[PDB]
Parts: structure tokens; C-alpha cells; sequence
């Protein structure tokens, strides 16, 4: 059922009227909106913005500190331990009670170290004692602590305290002298740290080229240790970081005495290095003091205080170091064709440590303007005045971004002056552009995203929003309210001329471009209709996976008044439980179609990985969004050959066909006729420019769409899904946007109320919410604005082919995402240009007066015109990021570049060593490896994602202690090696990335289950009986059945359970069922493993059950302070794992792993269950790891959920889920006959099937490699492309 929902009838819009509007408009002159890209307007933009700069700030004369942890090393540094760690206290100690202090904080040195000598014996064995064996004492409190009372405090430390417990400017960069002291300084620590300090098949190609060529040159560097070192110190951090620790006064010392900390009663950890003068991590001019004891120098640093997010930044600086640079040795070797030298290569991982080690919001900033800056100078026009103006944003407060903003002066005018690419991190040049831009890529992707989202970047975008919204609100006060949500007609344009701005659109436009988009839509009536139907308009709207994920949503309007920051699955669950029914989406909107759209600003302790954006709206909001974007997509789709590019194989037509088209019309000569047979030749020459066109911008008008939806083709015999389609945009007009709680905090906190805040807070009159209107607040209206904006730029080239008809100008263009590149074909005179303008003044004297914009510079009058015409609906061609050259260089790139798929392996590299599940030792390490895979996939090196797999698994193992010689390794419980140990049980598994990634992540297991059994069927061995005892042991501690909204990693034959983390209130409706009801309906409901129940009873039960789902709360609750804290606490002495109903260490674990493996004894049902457990140009192509039988018509899971379907209900879901519900029975004997083939298994056999499924299930899915030559989409195709890539300099094939 569709209501009758009120539609538009067509107004008169002629053609001829917006071509007259041209004629006009051309005649005149107007102003280019890009600027010619020369070295000297570069320079003097940078020294002009520098004059501005600093007369609008306060002048510092003392740069700020930048290293957070200060130290030096001339030897080289041994990890520490237990043992070493006293011996190196008590002599640094000694060396420290032998100097003399002269401020508060080496007086609080002195006094902490004279307290640590004087702790008695039992102290220092309860210090250095773990938590289990720890035990109180009066002196020490809680383990690798001590007290300190005020009593043993000097005056000084006292005040010092005291200080610390009770508490802009900018550097001129102008000037010469603090360049050169800056640049001196960051040239000194660089220096320093680049000074040298005192098999598998791919094994080789490693040993030969990467541990040569990388590993063996950086392993000498004074960055080296050091990075080793900053993570000793910050391990010692962490473990003070914990709640009970934090109270209390720590000390440790590295590097035999050489370096110490001192950790303050600590949320910020407040510590003091003190370290011996040398080379290093040294800045003297930010030190609290320098002791002299003769010939030794001792820096005492100030009081450094660190949140979690950059500790745990600096913890893994050495790794985010490392894979930077392999990444960078990586690119090197693709551009130059050979390795790069030591110089090099050590410069680069000095630069990239100082990066890792220095987490700073405004180098991030400065790191992403680059990747605009560079493109903005390396073409014949673009916005690069305003670009280099959002240097100077912000104070340069450091020496480092003094350093770095010279550093990029430089860079960017050499770049300017070249229209060969100098590097930004070394000397050399790069013969490719995209070198250059990965460098920066690089280096921009080593900044870490928890800095992101501080309370400076939440009201940035609380004020854009608000300004925008009263900047609105003044159009609506002048104009009225019906001409700026109706729009305005051609003959008010035609006579204000200011009513041309974004926020407001011509509806004569707006129907024009859609009868031109309409102009190529109706060849395909029939297509465009089928895809709208084929949206399922009548299929339950929350059983599909986009309507119950973990994504944020808004909630509902509390007492206090504010707008509370919910998941989309508890909404579900919200409306579900006071709902008879799960409604259609329909039907849905016709529910909640008088609730008005909320929206507010995602909390940041709260965001997901499947959050997009700042903005979280209601559930009504998301229905009309969705009725919008499923009418869209679907129309949008009929032309993905043609204008926009979705993937697949329909992901480059659009950009193969609009370029060969402009290389096939450049190929040519113009010919025009000024009078009789005499003719003039014109010279056909292309313009490109790319620009984000259909980016969301704050400042657009979402009723433009109404007028758009109402007249666009789609095909259908009624108007009854458009009217729907133009009611949901009209639901969508006016939005209650809420401000958070901290904004509100901190705006009261504050004193003096800045002018720019007082009109922010009138916005908001009841000191909640106000109403914004227009701006669709980053909701997703993607193809909906892309198909808009295909409309306007058609819109434009039939009024540019009205104005210039016997002219044979040339336009073409594409869209990606929110990148569109438009091609402008145009004429210049052939020899001189003198026929020319005497056929043009002709022309201009005949009456054809705009003829005066096509005299000179014609694709200039084409891009004014089209960026006209575009804002005529609304859309504003950026000033600032759009770039315009007569090459395609920044455009082949930038177009692409955006995508799901094109994302760069950096950040996937330098992800997996953070943000872990922290789901245990086996699922931790399976979500490393699986990042590894996923960034060969994306385009890593085999080399350079088995360093970042050695990295990852090395941290693992050091995480959870199962490195050789540390406490829980199993070879020191167990009767097996190290590698004949299953993965749950402290294994590491295959180790190597070309098996990962096309075996997989616990296929391991398996293979050493298969020699187990082969060996004990065939031998009798004991140690193959003992390795099946300890996966027998295994199945005992944890057989799960597999769910496939689980997000963690299966095991088939079982696994170790850990402890998760409990936060202080558990989700709303979690407790709605119990855990007893849960398992019985999940062990009576086998259907419901592998689809979405449809009716409400089952989803509301299917819901609770993974509201419940461990694996689940730990994403959901991802980004929470405390389980942030949880995940970095070292599990090696916690009793975390689950043992006899009791939580016990991981030892105790293996123990009884060993026990169990001992005494065991096979049996034929172990034996069956064990067999049956055991049985160039860069492209996107998408492969299967087994691919699917072609008689399989259904999806793979709705064939195993029939196979288990049983009751009524059940089968209702299967059938309904099901594509062809027909051929359910047939698909089942074509994979019954399958699994019999290749596994030789049966599955109408009890159990066979329930324990082979998730195998298929896998199976089903398929995944996106980027390969560079003629990869087919195989998997045979991309192995072989694999390991042909396995050598980064020569080919292998």
C-alpha cells in the first residue's frame, strides 16, 4: 500500500529563456575564480600571509616543547627487565643523591630518589613483585609504587606541587632568526637520531631486499633504541596508569641508570625524565635544568603530563615509524626502480620517528592542507592563494612546526617554479607525482585520530552549522520564505541578479536539468522502473543489516531536554518492543511522518567504525533519508555506463569513455565559416578540472530536490513512490539541531562571553535546540546530489551548444563520490589570430554580443558558464580545493581517490597495531593478521605487510606474555614446540602473509589437526594424540556455534574464553531476556544463525541476543575511556581467563591444558568429529575464494538457513530472505552434491552440516584486491599476481 501524497505540477520553463540569460550574462566581463600558478605569486602569497600572520598574533620570543619525552643514548639499548630495572634504579639513585638541585622539580627528583634508596628490603621485593605475589606494606602500597608523604617533601618540592595541583601566541616566523634557530635545532635532533648508535619462497626475496636493504641499515640508528626505549617508558606509564597505581610515586630507571622517570601521584600522567646529556631526543632550552657533576650533564626535564590516547601513540612509535618508512622504501622502489640508499632510508625513519613521537593537532592539520597544497601548485590554475592562507590559521608555537612549515615553503615554490618532483623527507627526486603525494600521505596518516574530535574541533562545527543556519534565516527574513524554500523564477534572476547565491536555487533551472537528464533517461523507462522496484519497498525495515547495526543514531528528547546519543540497534529494539509488527519502510514513514528531524553532534566517547560524520539524526529522519536514497540509487544506477561510476565493472566506463571521447575530438581540426567557402581553422585543445562538486556542504537547500524528484523520469505508471519520494524530502526541510552537554559545560564555564558566541547562544533559546532549515546536516543524500548535479551539468552544456552553435566546442564530464571532473574541449587560431577577432567583433557587431567572452580564453567562459549554471541549483564550485590544468595528473588520482577501495595500505599498516578488540590472545592476533591481509589486498608489498604481520604478532605476544622466555609461553607447559601449538592455546600460527591471505587466519589449526590425525591413525604416536588432547581440550573450554553477526573471529575447534570488559551500565534493553532464554532459542533456532528473522517476536529476540553478544559490547563501548585503559593493561599476571568456572591466569590455562593432553584417550566419535573439522595501471578486481556453483541461484546463507528451517516462521524468513524461493530445494541437492565432491562429507548426516556451514559461509563472500597489470578475477589470477609482486626491484615470473 502508497498513501496520496500531495506532488508538483510542471511550471513553464523554456530553454530559450535560460540561453537569453547567457547571451546576457556573457556579454560582460567576469571575474575567474582561479588563480595562474607561478613561483613568484606562491612566494609572495607565503610572505604576505606572513606579514598578516604576525601582526595579528602576540609575539613569542620562547618556543614551546614539543618532545614529550626527552632522553639519550650513546650505546645500545638492551629491553628492559624485571632484574635490570632494580640494579639500574639503585645506581641511578646513587648518581642522583650526588648532585646538587637548584629548582623545584630537581628538588622533587632529589627527594623522590633519597625516599626510593631508603625503602626497606620487603619493599623492594614487594615493588617488583607481580599483583598476585604482591603484599602490602607500610611503605609500599600497591605494586611498582611507593608512598611519600608530605613529611619527606623539601619547601621547594612542596611548591612545586602545589603549583602543579592548583592551576594564544604565536612565533614569528617571519623573521629570519627564528627560522634559523628552529631549523638549527630540528636539524641537530634529526642528526642525532640518524647517527649509527655504538624457508618460505618469499623468505628470500625478504632477506635479500627488505632486511638488507631496510631492516639492516635502520637497526644501527640511534632512532632505533630509542624508539625501544620510549616504549619501556611508556610501558612503565601504562602500568601506572592503572586506578589503584595512579595514587601513589613510582620510579624507574634504563639504560644501566643512564635514563630515569619519576612518575607524580596522577585522566593526565604527570612524570619527569631525567636523562644524561647526549645525543638523542634532546631540546636544553626546554628542560627544567642541567646538573653538572663534573664532565657528565644530567637534563632534568618539567613536568610532563599525557593523556592515554598520545601514550599509547608513543608506545607504538617505533612501529608506526617502521611501517612508514618500509611504506616509503615501498614507493621508492616502485618510482625509482631501485633501493634506496642508507642515507636516505635513515634521514626518512628519522623524520618519520620525530613524526610518530610528536602528536600534535596542528602538524595534522598541516599534513592534510599538504595533500591539497601540492596538487594546488602543480597546475596551470587553482585556488592555492586561500589554500596557503589556511597555513596561518592557527599559532606556530614549536620549533618542529616552524621546521615543518619552512620545510613546506620551499617544497611548494620549488613545485611552482617547475610549471622532476623534489621529495619532501630527503634529497632525492621522484620522476612520478604520485610519489610526491604518497610521501605526505604517509606522513598525514601517522597522526592518530584520537587526537581528533577535542573539544576545539565540536564547536567548530556547532558555529559552521549555526552560521549557516542564520544566513538562511536572513535570506528567509529578506526574500521571504516561499522564494527561498519554493525557489525563485527566471524573471526575478533576470531582475535582482543577487539572487543567484548558494542556499538558493531557480526552479526553472531545476526543471530544465531534469528534462535534459530525463533526455537520456527515457531510452531506459523500463530498466529505471525494474531497479526502483526491485528497492523492496515492502520488505520489513528492520531486518536488514543497515537498520540494526552498531552505527550512532539519535535518541529521544530527555528530561533535562537534550537530544541523548544512542546505537541504531537499541532504537530498533526501542520501537520494536512497543510495536505489534515490523513494519515496512512505507509504512514506517507513514507511522512517524509528523515527528519532527532531530539531530546533534556523535559523542566521542561513543562513535563506532561504522560511524560516518558528525551528525546522528532520529530514526524517522533515517527512514525518509532512505526512502530518498533507495528512489535514487535506483534511478541513478541506469546511467553508472555514462556519467557516474558505482564499481565493478561499471567503476571506470565513465572516465574510459568521457577521455577517449576528448582525445578522439582533440584529434581534429575546426573549421568556421565566416563567409562563403572561405573557412578559418581553429586549433582543438582540452581543458581539465576537477572539483568536489557533489560534496555535502553546510550551506544547500534540500527542497531544491523536490521540484528535481517531481519532474525526473523514472518509468513507473503513477506518480504514487515520486509523491512519497517528494514528501520525505519535504519531512526533511526543518531540523532540530541540539547542542551536547560539553558545549553547553563549557560555554558556562567560560567568563567572558565572546561576541560570536553571545549569537550562538540566541540561535539556541531555550539553551537546547534551534531549528535549521535546508541543510540536511551530512544526511545521506550522496546519488541523490550526484544525479542532481549530472542534471545541471547537462543542464549547461545544452545552453553552451544553444550559444555557440556553428562553434564545434567540446564538453564531457564524470562523477566519483563527490570528485567530478569536467573536461572543456576548446578553439584557438591557428598562425595568428587576426581572422579570428574580426569574425568575432563581426559577430559582436551583428548583435551576438556574447561573443565577447568566447574572444580569448574560451574554456574560461565555458568554466564561468558551467560554474553559473551550477549555482543556479544551488551548487558552488569550491574557491579553494578545485584544481585546473591541461593535463590529467591530479585528476587521475584525486577522481579515484576516495573510494572504499582506493584507500591507501598506510592507514590499514599503522591500524593494526592499535585499536584491538582486546577479545583475547586469539582473537587479537586473528584482527592483526586479518589488517595485514586486507592491506596486501589494498596494495602492500608482500614484504612490507610481512614486516607489519612480524610487528603486529611480536606486539600480540608481548601483550599477552606468549613470546619466547616470558611467563605464559607454551612451550614451557606444554609437550609441544612452538609452532605445533594451537593458536588459542599461545600459538602464532603460519606467520606468513601469502598464506593468510589466501588460506586464512585459522586454517593453521586446521592443517595442524590434519597431521595429528594422520600421524596417530597411521603410527600411534603419543605426541600426535597429545596434540589431539590439547584441541580436544579446547572444544571443552568453548564450542560456540557460529553467528554471523559476531564480530570476532571463529574458531572451528574451539577456544579460550578471556575476560571482556563490563561497562558501568549495560545498554538498555540488553536485560530484556535472559541469558538461559537466549541459549535455548539460539540452540532451537539454527535458521536464525545465517538470516535476519523477519517477523517481530523473532527480531526482538535476535536483537537482545546480540545487543548481548560479547564481541558486540566491545565495539559498541570501543572508544570508552576505561575500556581504553583496559585494552593496555598487560594480561601476562591478570587472572583473564575462564578455567572450571573461575577466572584464572593464562599458565593455569595451559597447565590444565597439559593435564588434560596427558591423560587423554581417542574415541571413535572424537575421531569422526575431528575429520569432519578437518576437510602499471592500478584495477580493483574482486575475486572468491572458492567461488559459487553456477546451478546456486540463492545466497548461501538463505540455502543453509532452509536446509535448517523448521518451523513456520522460519520458513516464512527463509523464503521471504530467499531471491528465488522457487529453487531453494534445487540449490540444496546442488550443494549436498558440492560438499559430497570436494569436502566428501554428507550433510543431511547429523552435525555435519552445523559444523561445516560457516566454511560455505565464507566461502560465499567475496573480497576487493588491487592488482596492477591483466589480473583476471580469479583466484588463481591474483595468487600468481601475488607472487609475481614478491620481489619489489625485479620481476620473478
Amino acid at each position: 500500500y502508497i498513501p496520496d501524497y500531495k506532488g508538483m505540477e510542471p511550471i513553464g520553463a523554456n530553454i530559450e529563456d535560460l540561453v537569453d540569460y547567457s547571451k546576457d550574462w556573457l556579454s560582460r566581463a567576469r571575474n575567474f575564480s582561479f588563480f595562474e600558478v607561478k613561483g613568484t605569486a606562491v612566494f609572495e602569497c607565503f610572505n604576505s600571509n606572513e606579514a598578516n600572520h604576525c601582526q595579528r598574533y602576540p609575539m613569542s620570543r620562547k618556543p614551546r616543547n614539543f618532545l614529550l619525552i626527552q632522553c639519550s643514548l650513546i650505546t645500545s639499548y638492551k629491553p628492559a627487565t624485571t632484574l635490570s630495572d632494580q640494579i639500574d634504579s639503585r645506581r641511578a639513585c646513587s648518581y642522583i643523591l650526588n648532585l646538587i638541585p637548584d629548582t623545584p622539580a630537581s628538588y622533587l627528583i632529589h627527594d623522590m630518589a633519597y625516599r626510593y634508596i631508603n625503602l626497606t628490603r620487603e619493599d623492594m621485593i614487594n615493588y617488583y613483585a607481580p599483583r598476585i605475589q604482591f603484599k602490602q606494606t607500610q611503605n609500599v602500597r600497591e605494586p611498582g609504587t611507593f608512598k611519600l608523604t608530605s613529611s619527606m617533601l623539601r619547601a621547594e618540592s612542596k611548591a612545586m606541587l602545589d603549583l602543579l595541583n592548583n592551576h594564544i601566541e604565536s612565533l614569528n616566523i617571519a623573521s629570519h632568526i627564528v627560522q634559523s634557530e628552529s631549523v638549527s635545532l630540528i636539524t641537530k635532533i634529526l642528526s642525532d637520531l640518524e647517527l649509527n648508535i655504538t624457508d618460505t619462497v618469499l623468505d628470500k626475496f625478504f632477506q635479500n631486499e627488505t632486511q638488507k636493504y631496510l631492516i639492516d641499515v635502520l637497526k644501527k640508528t640511534t632512532a632505533w633504541h630509542i624508539g625501544h626505549l620510549i616504549r619501556d617508558i611508556t610501558e612503565s606509564l601504562i602500568a601506572h596508569s592503572g586506578l589503584k597505581r595512579s595514587k601513589y610515586w613510582s620510579l624507574h630507571s634504563y639504560n644501566n641508570g643512564n635514563v630515569i622517570l619519576f612518575i607524580l601521584p596522577s585522566s593526565f600522567i604527570r612524570f619527569i625524565t631525567v636523562f644524561r646529556i647526549g645525543p638523542g631526543l634532546v631540546d636544553k632550552d626546554n628542560l627544567d635544568t642541567i646538573l653538572i657533576d663534573g664532565d657528565s650533564q644530567w637534563g632534568v626535564s618539567k613536568v610532563m603530563s599525557i593523556d592515554l590516547n598520545r601514550l599509547l601513540a608513543l608506545n607504538i612509535a617505533f612501529e608506526k615509524a617502521l611501517i612508514a618508512t618500509a611504506t616509503w622504501f615501498q614507493y621508492y622502489t616502485e618510482d625509482q626502480g631501485q633501493f634506496p640508499l642508507q642515507y636516505a632510508i635513515r634521514s626518512v625513519f628519522a623524520n618519520h620517528f620525530l613524526l610518530a613521537i610528536c602528536q600534535k593537532m596542528k602538524l595534522c592539520a598541516i599534513f592534510d592542507n599538504l595533500r591539497y597544497l601540492i596538487p594546488a601548485v602543480t597546475s596551470l590554475y587553482s585556488g592555492f592563494p586561500s589554500l596557503i592562507e589556511k597555513l596561518f590559521e592557527r599559532p606556530f608555537k614549536s620549533s618542529l612546526e616552524v621546521y615543518i612549515y619552512y620545510n613546506i615553503k620551499s617544497l611548494l615554490v620549488a613545485l611552482a617554479q617547475n610549471n622532476v618532483y623534489p621529495s619532501f623527507m630527503s634529497r632525492i627526486v621522484y620522476k612520478h607525482y604520485r610519489s610526491l603525494i604518497s610521501e605526505v600521505t604517509t606522513c598525514f596518516f601517522l597522526f592518530e585520530k584520537g587526537l581528533h574530535g577535542n573539544m576545539n574541533e565540536e564547536a567548530k562545527i556547532h558555529l559552521e552549522t549555526v552560521e549557516w543556519a542564520l544566513k538562511f534565516r536572513e535570506k528567509e527574513e529578506k526574500y521571504g520564505e516561499s522564494l527561498v524554500e519554493n525557489g525563485y523564477m527566471m524573471w526575478e534572476l533576470r531582475a535582482n541578479a543577487e539572487l543567484a547565491e548558494q542556499q538558493l536555487y531557480c526552479q526553472d533551472a531545476i526543471e530544465l536539468a531534469a528534462i535534459e537528464l530525463n533526455k537520456v533517461l527515457a531510452t531506459k523507462s523500463s530498466v529505471v522502473a525494474n531497479s526502483i522496484l526491485s528497492k523492496n519497498w515492502e520488505e520489513p525495515y528492520f531486518s536488514q543489516t543497515r537498520n540494526i547495526s552498531l552505527k550512532g543514531m539519535s535518541g529521544q528528547v530527555q528530561e533535562d531536554g537534550h537530544l541523548s546519543s544512542s546505537v541504531t540497534i537499541i532504537e530498533a529494539i526501542r520501537y520494536l518492543s512497543n510495536s505489534r509488527h515490523n513494519p515496512s519502510l512505507l509504512k514506517l514513514y507513514e507511522e512517524t511522518r509528523e515527528q519532527k528531524a532531530m539531530a546533534r553532534i556523535v559523542r566521542k566517547y561513543q562513535r563506532t567504525e561504522a560511524d560516518r560524520g558528525f551528525f546522528i539524526t532520529t530514526l524517522p529522519t533515517r527512514c525518509r533519508l532512505e526512502i530518498i536514497e533507495d528512489y535514487y540509487d535506483a534511478i541513478a544506477k541506469n546511467i553508472s555506463e555514462e556519467y557516474i561510476s558505482y564499481g565493478g565493472e561499471k567503476k571506470i566506463l565513465a572516465i574510459q569513455g568521457a577521455l577517449e571521447k576528448a582525445l578522439r575530438w582533440a584529434s581534429g581540426e575546426s573549421f568556421i565559416e565566416l563567409s562563403n567557402h572561405k573557412f578559418i581553422r581553429m586549433k582543438r585543445k582540452l581543458m581539465y578540472v576537477s572539483a568536489d562538486a557533489t560534496k555535502w556542504s553546510p550551506g544547500d537547500n534540500s527542497a531544491k530536490f523536490r521540484r528535481f524528484t517531481s519532474m525526473l523520469h523514472n518509468g513507473l505508471p503513477n506518480n504514487k513512490l515520486k509523491n512519497c519520494v517528494i514528501d520525505a524530502l519535504k519531512q526533511v526541510y526543518k531540523t532540530d539541531f541540539f547542542m551536547s552537554r560539553k558545549l553547553r559545560n563549557y560555554i558556562d564555564s567560560m567568563e567572558s562571553l565572546d561576541p560570536h558566541i553571545k549569537q550562538f547562544l540566541d540561535f539556541f533559546p531555550d539553551g537546547h535546540h534551534g531549528e535549521v532549515k535546508g541543510n540536511w546536516l551530512q544526511g545521506n543524500l550522496n546519488k541523490c546530489s550526484s544525479l542532481f548535479g549530472v542534471a545541471m551539468s547537462l543542464l549547461f552544456k545544452q545552453v553552451w551548444t544553444n550559444l555557440f552553435p556553428e562553434l564545434d566546442c567540446f564538453f564531457e564530464f564524470a562523477h566519483h563520490s563527490d570528485d567530478a571532473l569536467f573536461i572543456y574541449g576548446y578553439l584557438e587560431p591557428v598562425d595568428d589570430g587576426t581572422d579570428w577577432f574580426l569574425f568575432v567583433s563581426q559577430q559582436i557587431q551583428a548583435g551576438h554580443l556574447h561573443w565577447f567572452s568566447v574572444n580569448t580564453e574560451m574554456w574560461k567562459s565555458m568554466f564561468n558558464l558551467h560554474e553559473h549554471i551550477l549555482l543556479l541549483g544551488s551548487i558552488k564550485i569550491s574557491p579553494k580545493k578545485t584544481t585546473v590544468s591541461p593535463t590529467n595528473a591530479e585528476f587521475l588520482s584525486t577522481f579515484f581517490e576516495g573510494c572504499a577501495v582506493s584507500i591507501p595500505f598506510v592507514k590499514i599498516l599503522l591500524g593494526s597495531l592499535s585499536d584491538l578488540p582486546g577479545l583475547g590472545y586469539f582473537d587479537d592476533l586473528a584482527a592483526a593478521q586479518s589488517r595485514c591481509v586486507k592491506a596486501l589486498d589494498l596494495g602492500a608489498s608482500p614484504q612490507v605487510a610481512q614486516l607489519a604481520v612480524a610487528l603486529c604478532t611480536s606486539k600480540v605476544e608481548r601483550l599477552y606474555g606468549t613470546a619466547p622466555g616470558m611467563v605464559n609461553h607454551p612451550a614451557a607447559y606444554l609437550q609441544v614446540k612452538h609452532t605445533d601449538t594451537p593458536i588459542p592455546l599461545g600459538g602464532n600460527g603460519a606467520m606468513s602473509i601469502m598464506e593468510l591471505a589466501t588460506a586464512g587466519i585459522g586454517m593453521s589449526d586446521k592443517n595442524l589437526l590434519k597431521r595429528a590425525l594422520l600421524g596417530y591413525s597411521h603410527k600411534r604416536q603419543k605426541s600426535m594424540l597429545y596434540i589431539l588432547g590439547l584441541f580436544k581440550f579446547l572444544m571443552k573450554l568453548s564450542d560456540e556455534t557460529f553467528q554471523h553477526e559476531r564480530l570476532g573471529q571463529f574458531s572451528f575447534i574451539g577456544k579460550v574464553q578471556w575476560k571482556i570488559f563490563t561497562p558501568k551500565s549495560e545498554f538498555e534493553f540488553a536485560d530484556m531476556y535472559t541469558s538461559k532464554f537466549l541459549e535455548l532459542w539460539s540452540s532451537q533456532h539454527v535458521t536464525y544463525d545465517y538470516i535476519i528473522p523477519k517477523g517481530r517476536d523473532n527480531l526482538l529476540i535476535y536483537l537482545v541476543r546480540k545487543l548481548n553478544d560479547p564481541s558486540i559490547v566491545t565495539a559498541m563501548t570501543m572508544q570508552s575511556p576505561l575500556q581504553l585503559r583496559f585494552r593496555m593493561q598487560a594480561k601476562q599476571h591478570m587472572k583473564v581467563c575462564r578455567l572450571d568456572g573461575e577466572w584464572v591466569t593464562f599458565r593455569e590455562v595451559l597447565a590444565a591444558a597439559n593435564s588434560f593432553a596427558e591423560n587423554y584417550s581417542a574415541t571413535s566419535q572424537d575421531m569422526d568429529l575431528f575429520q569432519t573439522l578437518t576437510s602499471r595501471a592500478k584495477v580493483a578486481r574482486t575475486f572468491t575464494v572458492r567461488e559459487k556453483d553456477q546451478i546456486i541461484q540463492n545466497s548461501i546463507p538463505a540455502v543453509i538457513g532452509y536446509k535448517f528451517a523448521v518451523t513456520v516462521e522460519e520458513m516464512s524468513d527463509v523464503l521471504d530472505t530467499a531471491k528465488f524461493p522457487d529453487s531453494l530445494s534445487v540449490d540444496l541437492k546442488t550443494m549436498k552434491d558440492g560438499v559430497y565432491r570436494e569436502l566428501g562429507l554428507d550433510i543431511s548426516l547429523p552435525d555435519v552440516m552445523k559444523r561445516i556451514a560457516p566454511m560455505l559461509y565464507k566461502s560465499s563472500k567475496s573480497r576487493v584486491v588491487i592488482v596492477q597489470g591483466n589480473v583476471e578475477g580469479t583466484a588463481e589470477a591474483i595468487c600468481r599476481y601475488w607472487l609475481k609482486s614478491m620481489s619489489l626491484v625485479k620481476t620473478i615470473r
